[PDB]
Formats: structure tokens, sequence, C-alpha cells
């Protein structure tokens, strides 16, 4: 096959850039998508019983036809995160409605709005054929992606690209995701694939990492410098992990909370110290429905103390929201800063403002990253500073379990998914780097 | 008495540095106080019930000994601020925690820990004496003062004197305040009396100009900009009267919201057109005591946006606290800022976090002012830029009165306090100035 | 004459959308131009005998070809930025340098290196077709164009779109400028044209406008806050006359730097009055050619202070560079910002460090502004609270006269260029908002 | 003698506060002092051949009344700094010259209006007494201190002390300085000692360590983040050593320049990576007394780019000035920034402001450190994160040898001086964290 072609030219590790404009198009390529016609087959179905398995088919379906600022990119990994799971779900609506909303732009956009839907927000691979204007990628380059797409039209967010209303998540709301042999993005997704990492490994970290790394390290969020506290409030989980990574590295302390010592030892085996057990410590912060315990506020500050030795946090790393969010307000230093990006246990959030005024703190909402601070995110990524979480790796043909796997926190990490890769461990080309901190790349295994 | 062998140095006007620094110091004088017996006088009763006349004295009190870096000042005239409200009904807390709190500690800081509690957060005067060390200021200058006391030993509070561990609100978290005849103040509260105010007019601003000053001109604050849309909850009030001086001085569009048509006119006296009467849109934020209403929120924003052409403000100056706060963080432009100093309805805040992550909003905690943003304030009152937004004067006698007018929405300007100045009219050094600015000055009657 | 047509139909006043989209396109249009064959042949003398009116033609080029994301738009008016004088006369280097290799990378970036430069960074105009990919704006939809050009496939960018690295400036370092009929922009170049302007007048502001936006009033800028002081250089001229502007509307205290009376007085006219002029007091701010006086800069200093009754300048809106630069620095107060966005007199700037470093100023470089402020600066135009500064209006056939009078200093602020408008004064569709501000829009004439 | 009991008291450990409170303290304590008599012998000699062992004299002395928000301490260790050298050397001013009218202050101040001027800006040792009003520091804490002494009565440093008129540095220009056995210092001049080093190791940090700190890491300063790219100029000096420690604590890259292979070798110590022998390459920036040889930019530009692999550096560590500055300015990111400290190669500073205003950089003074900064300088000694350039210490009887040893470069590293301590090496009380990082710690052996 002509799919099989370009497979040889990635392994071979000899193609020139102009091998790989000399390999011909595939008509088709598998993906694993969604179908238009089985939207409600699951409506009425709990936190578990809804079942991703179902609705995942693996379609061989027609090359896209690309046009300017775009390029065909050749999957060799992809992954399975939380929105991929949502639409393999159908969860909160469905991705059809987006991808329909979506058609309402241009005759380029239509081409998006199709039956089908391939999934996929994650890629690691090699670009192929790049559209018209393109200068600064060359075909034969391995990329990972950003899986933030903006148009760039309103001058919102020309002084931060996350202010762009027009954004859309490449995969859940536009089509042609990374879960898939082929793959069509706009080149400004595209970043340099980190040379010590597994294709793997490389589209492992993806949106979390670079949406934990606006939160926590940039300006936009809350300026991390050497020497901070930080408290992070889930520490293992997917934008905890990268979280404490960036404490680490930055030079500032984490503080790691944590409901098992299961995850208490993955943030030990990532350099944290320093590590709370929320459910060891039995916190009950709202004492009702509509009340907080701020007494339990007060413990956990006091907790935080003994790591510190009296010093509070400059920065708590918040997302759980509703249950944890009046405690992190409470036991933030006077002047810190609060920053958010997500409220898993509820948006409603309550907290006694007089901690925010008296003390002069500051809550900064986050989301996601623009392409620079993804950029930047990718870039720690390849200098060795940040590690992927990669735990499991599944094979293209049962995406399925890969996301119901995902879909009942079965795994601690990421869960990626060989593409046009035929086994997992390929793509390191500094073994030196990979080395250097094998110790840690693969520490959620 | 050598009380009114004082207040005729003042009157005279040609008494110098060496005719106070000679003048002898009184045993007791008269202050408005708080006493540890009525402590609980109020409790378990309505807020609203609760009166500030049966809680505020006329007392003579002797004067305190003057520590190093102290100005001991002759108090021509005060101001009721809300936090006088706050002390006279002993809420959240009473004030005899943190004098007793800060008491004892330092010899110098236990000359505060008394059984009773004069209050006045803002004075206009004339230095008596000062402490040692003192080279700014000398017996016989003419002063206003702002709040703040720091005493700055900390490392916190050496990049903002706002992060002193130990930074105090004078008068209210210290005793000695300025509803009084005499007031004890670190000599860096200090501030140049402006020559064209009166006395009780120079008062009027001090406090709450200033914090409206840090928390909307401010870096430390919202750091607004010519063009901001900005709203402006209880423009006429304290933080209002200044706060929309602020936008309107500075470029910006102020929408503000107000609970009457007649206050509703000052405004517009003041330069506003965006008006928004509260109590005639008839806003119901809250639906029960735990859930609001987004769509009461919407119609907040509805609202706005026929003012500002469809434009959502940039900022919002927030004070009133639960019941605006949801609706606040709605209405507010993506990228805005939502900076609070204060909650008036209550400070358990709640709010929908999705609006505020997901469109990059932030809500920045103010307080007060540090002395650099104090200076600043006054400086531009004294240049006559930003005027007093004096309404009423009340006597020394009668200070519990205008703490109910205050308490109650009753008078919504500055309403002042004659302390040793037994008219009004007393004060004015450069009458030209004032002929100028007199009826922006006189516009809150 | 296909021409014809569409001047026509935008004269009219109902020419709908698809009028403009049925209409046939000229194959050329005249345009002002300068020619690479005169690359050095006036190569070797003083650029003032290289008389703008010598390298500057008048040629009927031909239409590129409509690329995607551009508009091609129909240009009643542009403007003369004194980056078309050095264009004209040819300095530091030729245009042309950084045009020639820019075509091996994409053919879309070869349409622009011709043997012919079209110059020009202002517009005022219709828009006639849209590139693919484009949305936002329509045929018929009346716009002026600020200059900001960039591909913003690179990442660095996306945190503000003016540190991508191919940031160019349409016109002068593209191709295509504003001084033609017909432009080729980026379609992430067009603004609401202010209707209450006419097509000369709404094309002045969109270059110096947007400049000093950025460098004034955005925080990547000098950050103007109310009650500074701001040493404006060139307030008479094309950037100064906005600086002036905003400053005043800002609610800071604008010092004026002129070098005749009569721009003393049209800026007395503006507002100020701290008002210095540079020809009376005589100021040598060097003693020869390697060498400075720091006598002069006390003596500017000196000036200053009286104005400000003893106060230094927070600010200094630099531009004139290295006569200036020197004693810029040493007059801002400490803590102070030296904001800059060019050199006129030289761009190899000399200063002391001591004043720098001991007194913690800052020195920022600034260059135009990215879209979201070019629409800030725009929108305070529209919003009628920020007005043009129109001198002179030229027709296209003059432009070298016009470059000419910049080039001499023989003007005031914005000198206006004819392009398609058959006359001055058409353009306005808001008369209302136009006859509340004429006197101070016509206050430069 | 009463200094054998306070020593024996300190050598012992045990002596708890009420000990220390109860010791007796001397009539006199020897000293290092100026002699006011003495201004004129280096009069018209090369200051090379000034001799501080001849200026310097070690006398008996009494000590000063203690003030208010003043600690007397006893000092076990000082340092000598180029300030302590020129002190020695009468240059550049007679620095009895400031004491005398200093003093003309306050009667406090007049205290060190004295003939004789205990030199000394660094100090290590222990509280024995505190002045009225102090709560943090008690008798026995050990303490180093940061050599800033602000006043703070004006509002100007209320934002940050650097920007406090009155400000001075410790024992420079206020008398009773660090090279003594007894010292006088503002309690808000004190830290807590670093437990794991010794006596003179915490004493050799000092000013040179937080003025690093604020000029790359605090906000004040650069603002260091981590993966940041930072050209050092003098990387293994003063200031370059310790910034080259923050660029590697905050996982930054540090480039450090130096102009030798020994010194060299000392960043490798310390664990940089890249480094550039300045003289090795022969950068000759400076054809000539007046013009700059930008190809010699270029050529750094290069060779830093040959370490980051394609990267320009986005912030420079600036300080020596004239010879460096072109390059500095030239070489930086576009949009990062030069922090300026200083200006040893000459204060007269010329650069291309094309590369400032073009690339949108900016050159941002920085002046030693706040008091915040000084602490959280001091506090990452403490955490491990940065360590002390000690090589040498003498006896308090050789400060005069010392001072000739730093003022002929005869050293790398600080020197230190024992005072009150016997010999090297007592002081620790954290071995096990020493045991951590004892080669870093000694790496200027
Ligand atoms: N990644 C991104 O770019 C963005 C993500 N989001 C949100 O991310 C998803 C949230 O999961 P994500 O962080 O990405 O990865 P994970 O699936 O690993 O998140 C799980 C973590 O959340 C913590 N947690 C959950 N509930 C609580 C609680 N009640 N109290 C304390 N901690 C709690 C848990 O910590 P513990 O071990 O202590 O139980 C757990 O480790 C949302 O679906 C949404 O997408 C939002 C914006 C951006
Ligand atoms: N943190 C700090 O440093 C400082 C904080 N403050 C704070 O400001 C106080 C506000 O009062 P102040 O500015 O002194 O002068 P006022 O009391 O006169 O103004 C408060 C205004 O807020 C409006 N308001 C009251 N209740 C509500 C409500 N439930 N919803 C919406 N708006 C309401 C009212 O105006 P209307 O009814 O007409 O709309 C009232 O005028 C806060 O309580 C707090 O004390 C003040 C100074 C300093
Ligand atoms: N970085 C960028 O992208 C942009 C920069 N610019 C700026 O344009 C120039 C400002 O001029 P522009 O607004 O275009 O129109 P002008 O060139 O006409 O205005 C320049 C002003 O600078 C004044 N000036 C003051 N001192 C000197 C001096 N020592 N030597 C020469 N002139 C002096 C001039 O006369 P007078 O004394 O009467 O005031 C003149 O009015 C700046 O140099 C800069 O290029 C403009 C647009 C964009
Ligand atoms: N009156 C004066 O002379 C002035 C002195 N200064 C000083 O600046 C600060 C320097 O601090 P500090 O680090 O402790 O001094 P150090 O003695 O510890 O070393 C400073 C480093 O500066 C480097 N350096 C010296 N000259 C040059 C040059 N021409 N080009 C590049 N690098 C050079 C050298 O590094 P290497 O040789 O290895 O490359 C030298 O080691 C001082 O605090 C002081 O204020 C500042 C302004 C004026």
């Amino acid at each position: 096959r002509h799919m099989q072609e370009i497979l040889d030219a990635i392994l071979s590790g000899d193609a020139a850039s102009a091998d790989y404009a000399a390999l011909a198009l595939p008509e088709s390529y598998r993906a694993v998508t969604l179908h238009k016609g089985e939207e409600r087959m699951f409506d009425g179905l709990a936190s578990r019983d809804k079942d991703p398995r179902k609705s995942l088919h693996l379609d061989d379906v027609p090359l896209p036809e690309l046009g300017p600022g775009e390029a065909l990119v050749a999957v060799m990994a992809s992954s399975v995160n939380y929105n991929t799971v949502w639409s393999s779900i159908f969860e909160p609506v469905s991705t059809f409605g987006f991808l329909e909303r979506y058609g309402r732009l241009s005759p380029l956009t239509a081409r998006h709005d199709l039956p089908y839907h391939v999934l996929g927000s994650d890629l690691a691979g090699v670009v192929l054929r790049t559209g018209a204007g393109v200068n600064a990628w060359k075909p034969g380059d391995e990329v990972v992606a950003h899986c933030l797409s903006v148009e760039l039209e309103s001058p919102d967010g020309h002084n931060d690209t996350m202010m762009d209303p027009e954004q859309r998540i490449w995969g859940f709301e536009t089509n042609f995701g990374g879960l898939a042999q082929l793959a069509l993005v706009k080149t400004n997704q595209l970043l340099p694939k980190p040379k010590h990492l597994t294709w793997e490994e490389a589209a492992s970290p993806g949106l979390v990492n670079s949406t934990a790394y606006r939160q926590l390290v940039s300006r936009n969020g809350a300026g991390l410098k050497q020497g901070d506290n930080v408290l992070i409030w889930g520490a293992s989980g997917g934008l905890g992990s990268y979280a404490t990574q960036y404490a680490l590295a930055g030079g500032a302390t984490p503080i790691c909370v944590v409901s098992s010592p299961r995850k208490a030892d993955i943030c030990r085996a990532m350099g944290a110290e320093a590590i709370i057990d929320r459910s060891a410590e039995g916190y009950r912060f709202w004492k009702d429905e509509h009340h907080q315990d701020p007494r339990e506020w007060k413990r956990l500050g006091g907790k935080i103390r003994e790591f510190t030795g009296g010093e509070d946090v400059d920065i708590v790393f918040e997302h759980p929201g509703r249950e944890t969010f009046g405690a992190s307000v409470y036991v933030t230093r006077k002047g810190g800063t609060i920053v958010t990006c997500a409220s898993t246990s509820g948006y409603m959030h309550q907290y006694d403002n007089r901690y925010l005024w008296m003390s002069l703190k500051r809550i900064v909402g986050s989301h996601f990253a623009n392409y620079r601070e993804a950029f930047e995110a990718n870039r720690l990524v390849a200098k060795g500073k940040i590690h992927p979480t990669l735990s499991k790796v599944y094979a293209l043909e049962e995406t399925g379990q890969a996301a119901l796997d995902v879909h009942h926190n079965k795994h601690q990490g990421k869960v990626g998914v060989l593409c046009l890769a035929p086994r997992e461990g390929l793509g390191v080309t500094d073994p030196e780097l990979r080395s250097k901190h094998l110790t840690k790349i693969n520490a959620f295994r």
C-alpha cells in the first residue's frame, strides 16, 4: 500500500524531506470515529453504563482536501483524553452539533461537517504535505500538536490567542483528529517533537501539559518563581503531575495533595517530598450541602505549615472547584494568587471574601494555553525538565477499551495509542538525553 | 482649659511651629468610644436594629504617651466610614479582639489595649508634637492622614507595605482614632492638608478615596485605562463617589449603579451618563438563601450593554459582596477584572467559576492603599482633579447619629464630623483655587 | 473604465455588497512607487538633495492575485508617514533589500518583490473581494487598515502578534501599500471605519495613533495612569498629536515639546498648557559629534519643573532618538519610564547609565501595535474620544511633495493624501457625531 | 572581660534568650575605623597604590546608644566589599563627609557624626539587644544583615523601598558597620542565618547576592522563568556568580561569559555548561573610543546560539556597561530584557535603538534590593539552592590586608573577615544539609 510506503519511510530513518514529498497520497486512511446516527443510543446511562466500545467505529475514510496554512500529518501515535471519551460518549452534547455550527464559516470548514467524526486531540507524527502559504514546516518533520485551533479574525485574541472567541479543539470541535493513521491540522498547531521520547510519549503530555504551564509558569497565570510554595490539588492526576514537575524544575516547593498512598507514591517518584493525603487526613470542608467548615480550612492550613515551617503557599493550583475552593483561598499567603482552570467537583464556588480582600489575594482564571505557551511547555519537555506520564499504550484497533479505561480512572496517567506505529518504543533520536531521565520518563507505568 | 488654647492657636493662622511646640498638653481629650462592657450588648439580634447610637459614647480619655515615629495631632475634623459602623455594631466581630491581640505584644503596641476604643479613620488637623526620629513633619504642620498602620519590621511589606503581616487599619484595628479632638498617629500616615478645602472637606476623602485609588487606578488594583467600561456599584456612596470620578478623570466610561433617583442625579452632576437605579430595575440575583438566579445576572448584563453599545464591562468595582458578586462575575468582559475591597451584604461569595476560568477573568483582592497610593490620591485632591463628596457634617456629640445615617442607607455621600472645628467653612488657605472648583466641591450637599 | 465603476458605486450611497461583488476589477491601478532601478542611481549625495519627488513614480501597476485571508480594498485615501520619508529617501537601506530574497519560501510571499514597491502604510477605503477563509469582512464594508502584518505561524507572536518574527510592515516592509488606488492587505488589518470622519480624516490616525496608544496607553507600553506627568517630544507632529490627546484624555499632564510658536498654540488649543519650544530655549544637548552636556539636560530638567511645580515626568514619549534620548533619560522621574518607538535624529543612542540604574528607570521599545491595540485606538476615535489631526491634504499625484514637507518639518500633525476620493470632504455617515467635535477635528488644518 | 562572656555564651550553644539578655554589655568594642583626620593621605596617587593597611585603624570603640527599631549584634564574621575598599581609600568622596550631615538629620541619626567610622556592610552574628518597638527579633537570634538603611518617612518607597530617597548602605553611609565585634543596625535589616553555613560563609552572600536576585529573579528585575536563556556577563565575578546560580536553580540556562579558562572552570563547578571566554574569542565591541563594531555584536550572537541551539537570549544580566552594552542590546531576543545594575567599564552607554524599539526589547534599571528581595535571596541560600562564594578568610586584625587583596583583585570569590569568631568553620547548626552541598559551598576554594 501507499499507506505502507510512508510508514517504511518514517521507519527507515533516512527519508529526506524530498523523499517525503515524493510519497503518494493513499485515498483512504483508517480512523476511529463516531457515526452521526448513533447519538441517542446512549441517553440514560450513568457514570459508567454508557460505554465507549460500542459507538467507536474503525472506518476507512476519504482523504480531506487541504488548504492554506494546513498540514497532512502521518500519525505514529495519539491518545485518549477526557474530551475523547466524552465525545465517544456524546457528552455533554453531540459533537456533530459542533461540526455543523462550525460548518457555517466557509466552504473549507464545510469539509468538517461529515457523516462521521474522526476523534483525537493529540498527535505525534511526520508531516507529509503542506498547504498553500506554509513555509515553517517541510515534509519530513517530526511533530506533536497543540490542540487549539484559532482562526484569529476578531482582534480580541491578538494580545493572547486564548482570548480569541473562535477557538476550537482539533479532533473535538473540528474533524480529522489524531486517533487515525493520517491527520490534518493547522501548522500553527504543530510543535517540534522531542528527540528523546517515544512516538507514544511525545503525544502524551498534550493539552494538559500546556494548560498547567500557562496556569503555573506564565505571566497570564501565577508566574511561578523559584522559592515559591505552591499547593497542588490533584497531584498524581493529569494536570497535577505536570504542575508538580513545573514547581520542582522552576525551583519551587510543590505541596501535593492526594487521596491514596498509591497517588502519594507517584509524587515521590517525581521528586515531591511534601505530600498531603486528603483522604487519610479526613477533610470535610463542607459540613453539609450549603455550608463550609472553616476549621477544616484551618486544619489543612496548619498541615501545609508542617512541610514549610510557617510559610503559606504563594500559589494554589486549583481545579477541583466547589469542594476545595473555599480552603484554597483561605490557605493562600497574603498577596498570593489562586489560579483556576477547571471546577471538577462543581462550578459554583463559595469562599470567604474577607480572606481575599483583607489579605489582597487574587483569583485568576486560566484556560487551555495559547500557541506560545504551548510551545514553551513542549520546549521544556524537549529539554528534559518535564516528563510524559504515559501508563498504558493501546493499538489503533482497540481505541474503545482505550476510552473505557479512561472512562473509569482505570490508569493513574495518560493512555496513548499507536497509530501508524507498529509497536511501542520507537521515536527516539537522542538516546543520551533519554538515558539521563529514563528513571522518571516512565514513572506512571 | 489647655484644649481651647490649642484650638485658638489654629484659628489664629500665624501660630508657627515654635508656638505649638510650646503649648501645654491637656491631660484628657474628648473622644467617641466603644466600651468592653458593651461588647455583646447587641447580640442575637437583626443586624439592622443594631443601633450605633446605643453603643457610641462621648468620653474624656487621657492623652497617650508618644512613642518613636509618631505624631500627636489636634483633629479639626474626621468622617464616618463604613468601618466605624461595623465597630459600632460589633460586626463581624468586636474590635476589642484585635486591640487585645495587637495590644500587650510590644510595650508600645500595649498602649492600645484599653478598656475603651476611640474610632475615626480619617482626620484633618495640625501636628501638635512628634516622637523621636520624625524628620518629615514638625508641630504646626497642616495634615490629613490615611489609615494604614504598618510596622514594616517584617521583610514582607517592603515591595508594597500592604503586605506587611502587621498592617492594621488605624482607628479600627488600633486605638486613638480620629473621631476625637486629639489623635495618636504614625508620622508615615500624614499627608499635607489640601490648602483649598475646608477642615471637614479635607478630612472627607482620605480613607475611601485612597481605597478607590488603589482599587481602580493603581497597578496593584484594576489598572484602569482610558476607554475602559467600568461597572461601579454604590456609585454615589463613599467608594463610588471617588471611583466614578476616577473613571471620569481617567477617560473611562462608568456605569453607575445606585438605589435612588435623587442619587442618580448626583452622578449626572458628577458627569456620568450611564446610571442604573438598581431599586428601579428590581434585581433579585438570589432566588432563595442558597440559589442565585442566573437570569437576573443576565438582565443586569442586558442593561449594561444598553449603555455601552453591546460592550461588556472591562472592570467591575465590587464592594456590595454576596448579593452582587455572582452578577459581577457574569457580566464582566472576557479577560476582565473583578476587583473587590469589601462585602457589605455578606462575605460568603458564591459564583459560577465557569465564566471565570473559561473566559479568563480575574478576581483581584484589594485593601486600602500603601503610603504611595495614599500620597497619590491626596495629591490628586490637592491638584483640584478629584473633589470631596461631603454631603452632611455632624457634631462630635452626634457622631452616633451619622453612623446610623450610613448604617441604614439613609445618606449616600460622605458624612463629615466636626472634631475641634466648631463651625464649618474653616480651613481654606487657598481661596482662589477653591473658587474654581466650588460647584463640584458642593456637589454632594 | 473599471475603476470608475468602483468609485461610482462607492460614491453613491446604496451600493449593496453584491454590487461590489458583481463589479469588474481593473487590470491595473495607479500607485506611488519607488523603483529598484533607481536603487543606487541616487546613491552618493545627501538625501535632502534627494527630494522625494525624484524617486517616487506614479505607475499603472497590475493587480496581484487575491490570496487567502487577504482583501482587495479600493482606497479612497491614505496618508504620509515618514516611514515613507526614508522610503523615498532610501535610508538606512533600500526597501527592496528584505523584499527580493523572500520568494524561495512560499510563492505567495514572492508576489511582494517586483522591481517596484508600492509604499504607504495607511488607508481609508472599501473592500472589494475577500481571499479564502475570510468571513468577517464583506464587499461594501468601509474600513481603515492599520499596517501591522504578521504571518503568525511561528509561535512567538501568540502572546502578542508583534513578537511574530515575520512581523513586517505593509507598504514599508511589504508591497501593495496604501498610497495606491487599490491595496492588498491581510483581512486581520481591517478595522471599523469611524463613520463621523471623512475618507481623508479617517485615514490619518491609523499608524501614528496605534503606535501612540500602544506606546503610551497599553500595558505593553508606558501604562499611562491619571496624575502622571508626561514629556512628549514632537507633540505637534504625527506621533505627538495623538500622544498629547492620550495624555489629556487619560488624565495626565503633558509637557509638550515643539519648535515653533504656531505648534505651541495648537498644542494649547488641544488643551495643553505646559509647553516648551526647543527653538526658543535653544537646547544644545550635544557639544560635538561624540559628547553631550548635562548642563543642557539639567536646564531641560529645570524648565520641566517650572510647569509641574517641582515634579519630574513619570513618562517620556521618546522618538527623536540620539539628539534627545540622553536628555530624556536624565529628566525622567526615578522609577520612571522612557518609552521609545524610533530615532529620527539618529539611532545610536547615548545615555548615562547612572541615572538609569540608580533611579530605577526603564527604557521600553515599542513598535506599532497588535490588532487588539489597533482596535482599541481606533475604537476611541470612532467613539469620538480621540480626534484626527489632519494638516494638509494632497492628491495622490503630489505624494512626493507631501513626503518632502514632512521630511523638512514644514508641517504640523498628519499630512493626508487623496487616492480615489475625487475631492476632500467625503465619507461622513454620522454628521450628528461629526458636528459635535468639528472644532477639535479641524484643530490642525 | 564583658566581651568574653558574650563570646562564651555564643560558642556554648545552650545560652537561652534570657542569658543573652542578662549578659553585660562591654564598655567598648574593638573595630576597624577610619579617622576623620586622614581623608587626604592618598591624594593624587593611583587607586592601585592607595594602601588600606595604612589607612585602616584597629580601634577600641564605645558602642552607640541603642535606638528604636534597632538591634545590637555580636558579629561573629563579616566580609569586605568594594564599598569597604573605597572607604578605606577615601574614594570617591570622603565617607566621613556623608556622616557629618546625615548626622545633621534627626538626633538619632546624629549618633553617626563621629571622628571614627566603623566600616563593614555584611554581617553574621547574634542579636544581643533590641531597641524599643522591636517584635521580630529577640536576644540570641542568629542573623545576617541586609545592608540597606531606609528611613521610609517619604511615601516614595512604600511600593518598593528602593525608591525611598533617603536610602543608605549600612557601614558605608552609616556608622557602626560590621567590620567590628559589635554592630548597630535597624531591625528591618536583619535576616535569619542559613543554619548550614559557617559564620563567615553566611556573611559572604550579602549585597551582591540580593542585588543579583532582584535584577534577575524579582518582578522588579527580569522576572526570569524556567526555560529562559540568560546571557550573564562576568559570571565568575560577584554579581555573575550569584546570577548564574539563580539561572540554574530556577530551571533556566545561563550563558556565562568569563575572561580566562581558570574562571570558566569555576562556572562549571557551579553547574554551568555554556561558557564563553571573552578574551579567548577576542571580542572588540569598540573599534575605538567612539564607534562600535556591530559585526562583533553579531559574532557574540553567533556563539550564544551555538550553546542554545538557535535561540537568542531572553535576558541579559548586564553590569559591565559601555564596553558590553551595544552587544547586550543587540543579541537579546525579540521582546526580551536587558537588566542593568551598574556600568563598570563605563557609564556612558551607546547602543543601536533600532534593535530596541523594532524588536520590542526593554532596558530595566535595577539598584540593590529591597528588604523582601533580600529576605527571599537570603532564604534561597538557607534552602540550600544558592551557595556562598567565599574563597579566603582573614582575621579582624588583618582587615587592612584583606582590603588590599580585593583592592588588588587578589581573589576570585569573596574575602571573609572573622570578627568575634576564633577559628574558621564555626557556626553550622545543620550539618546534614551542609553535607549534601559541600563541594558547591567550597567551590570557590
Ligand atoms: N487539561 C486541560 O487542558 C484542561 C482541563 N480541564 C478539565 O480537566 C479535566 C479534569 O481532569 P484533569 O485534571 O485534566 O486530569 P485527571 O483525570 O487526572 O484529574 C483527576 C484529579 O482531579 C483530583 N480531584 C478530583 N476531585 C477532587 C476533589 N473532590 N478534591 C480534591 N481533588 C480532586 C483528583 O486528586 P486526588 O488524587 O486527590 O483524588 C485527581 O487526581 C476536566 O474534564 C476538564 O477538561 C479544564 C481546562 C483545561
Ligand atoms: N478594604 C478597604 O480598605 C476598604 C473597604 N471599604 C468597604 O466599602 C464599604 C462600602 O461602603 P462605602 O464605600 O464606605 O460608602 P457607602 O456606605 O455610602 O456606600 C456603599 C454603597 O454600596 C451600595 N450598596 C449597599 N448595599 C448594596 C447591595 N446589597 N447591593 C448593591 N449595592 C449595595 C449602596 O449604594 P446604593 O444603595 O445607592 O446603590 C451604598 O451606597 C464596604 O462595606 C467596606 O467597608 C471601604 C473603605 C476601605
Ligand atoms: N516604531 C514605529 O513603528 C513608528 C515610529 N514612528 C515615529 O515617527 C517619528 C515621529 O514622527 P511621525 O509621527 O512619523 O511624524 P513627524 O516626523 O513629523 O514628528 C516628529 C517630531 O519630532 C520633533 N522633534 C523633536 N526633537 C527633534 C529633534 N532633536 N530632531 C528632529 N526632530 C525632532 C519634530 O519637530 P518639533 O520640535 O516641532 O516637535 C517633529 O515634529 C518617530 O521618529 C517614529 O518613527 C511613527 C510611526 C511608527
Ligand atoms: N566606579 C566604578 O568603577 C563602577 C563600578 N561598578 C561596579 O559594577 C558592579 C560589578 O559587580 P561585581 O560582579 O561584584 O564585580 P567583580 O569584581 O566581582 O567582577 C565583575 C565582573 O565584571 C566582568 N567584567 C569586567 N569588565 C568587563 C568588560 N569590559 N566586559 C565584560 N565583562 C567585564 C568581569 O568578568 P570576566 O573578566 O571574567 O569576563 C568581572 O569579573 C559593582 O557592584 C560596581 O558597582 C559599577 C559602575 C561603576
